[PDB]
Order: C-alpha cells, then sequence, then structure tokens
C-alpha cells in the first residue's frame, strides 16, 4: 500500500516510519512511501523538536528514533502512532491509531475509513503522565500490569488513565487490550494517508 502522509500542523514534524525512514515536512508538506504487502509490526508517527546534523544524527523531543532523522526503528514514547498490518488472512489490513505509546501530535489516519485522535491532549495530560512535549500512557510511565496487560489476555482492563485517553479519542487504543473498539480492518489494497493536526 501507499502512505501519503501530511503535515498540516503549524510548526514542523519530523515523520517517521518503520519501514520508510524519516523525513522534516516543515507546515504544508507531504511525503509518500510505498509499505509492501505482507508487513507487520510497522507505524508511522511524527517527532516534535528535532535537531539534526547534516548526515541525519541528532534527537528529538518527542520520538525520537536512537538519534536518526532517518528511523530504522521505533520511536520513543510520547508518540501518537499509526500502525498497520498489511495483507494478513484473507486479505484484510488491520489498521490503528494507538496511543499505547503516548500521544505528541493530533493525528488522522485514514484508508478505507478515517481514525482521528485530533483533542488536546497535551494540554489535558495529567501531571503524573506529562512528558516534554507529550503525554505519556501510563504502562511507559507506572510498569505494572493493571497498565501494561503483562499477564496474559483479560487480565487488564480501563484505568482511570486510559480513560482519561479513550474520552478524548474513543476510536485509538488508550490501554494494551483496548482490541473491540480500536482495531479496524481494511480489505487489502486500500491506500492510506496520514494527517498531523488534521
Amino acid at each position: 500500500a501507499t502512505f501519503d502522509i501530511l503535515n498540516k500542523c503549524t510548526y514542523t514534524v519530523w515523520a517517521a516510519a518503520s519501514p520508510g525512514g524519516g523525513r522534516r515536512l516543515d507546515s504544508g508538506q507531504s511525503w509518500t512511501i510505498t509499505v509492501n504487502p505482507g508487513t507487520t509490526n510497522a507505524r508511522i508517527w511524527g517527532r516534535t523538536s528535532c535537531t539534526f546534523d547534516a548526515n541525519g544524527r541528532g534527537k528529538c523531543e518527542t520520538g525520537d528514533c536512537n538519534g536518526l532523522l532517518e528511523c530504522q526503528g521505533y520511536g520513543s514514547p510520547p508518540n501518537t502512532l499509526a500502525e498497520f498490518a498489511l495483507n494478513q488472512p484473507n486479505n484484510l489490513d488491520y489498521i490503528d491509531i494507538s496511543l499505547v505509546d503516548g500521544f505528541n501530535i493530533p493525528m488522522d489516519f485514514s484508508g478505507c475509513r478515517g481514525i482521528q485522535c485530533s483533542v488536546d491532549i497535551n494540554g489535558q495530560c495529567p501531571s503524573e503522565l506529562k512528558a516534554p512535549g507529550g503525554c505519556n500512557n501510563p504502562c511507559t510511565v507506572f510498569k505494572t500490569n493493571e497498565y501494561c496487560c503483562t499477564d496474559g489476555p483479560g487480565s487488564c482492563g480501563p484505568t482511570t488513565y486510559s480513560k482519561f485517553f479513550k474520552d478524548r479519542c474513543p476510536d485509538a487504543y488508550s490501554y494494551p487490550q483496548d482490541d473491540k473498539t480500536s482495531l479496524f480492518t481494511c480489505p487489502s489494497g486500500t491506500n492510506y494517508k496520514v494527517t498531523f493536526c488534521p
């Protein structure tokens, strides 16, 4: 599938993708990439307040991926995530927005359907979760089963912290096993758009 990633934010967002790399997107700028069929574990995100040298090495305030402009792996929370797995059994793509790795930039992720998390989550973030330039999931900050779901299927459920996210962005994953209301499919052959600050 092709993904068009567009920055509508008034500030620069350094877009990233696993797999795909990364690009500086000033306001209004787009980057289009191809992710091949069968790819799983994939994600697109944006990074805020980056500094990079002439070789693309540096650091971002949110979503940094091992200090590279061109990501070769996942970023550091908090980062709003567009997650996808392509061309899975029965020709289904599995898509979602996740806040399980935190929020940093409001996002729209569209394909056969539009999913959005566009609220001022940073401005309303609980003091327990606040991070420079974003809002961490409780699981990232507090390493307990109640937030992280490590103890098996059904061992965790919504918490006052997951609900902070879920009340505001009902369609995104708010805790690791938030599947029934956050996991979507599109028929395979769909193409996608990720928009920052929709």
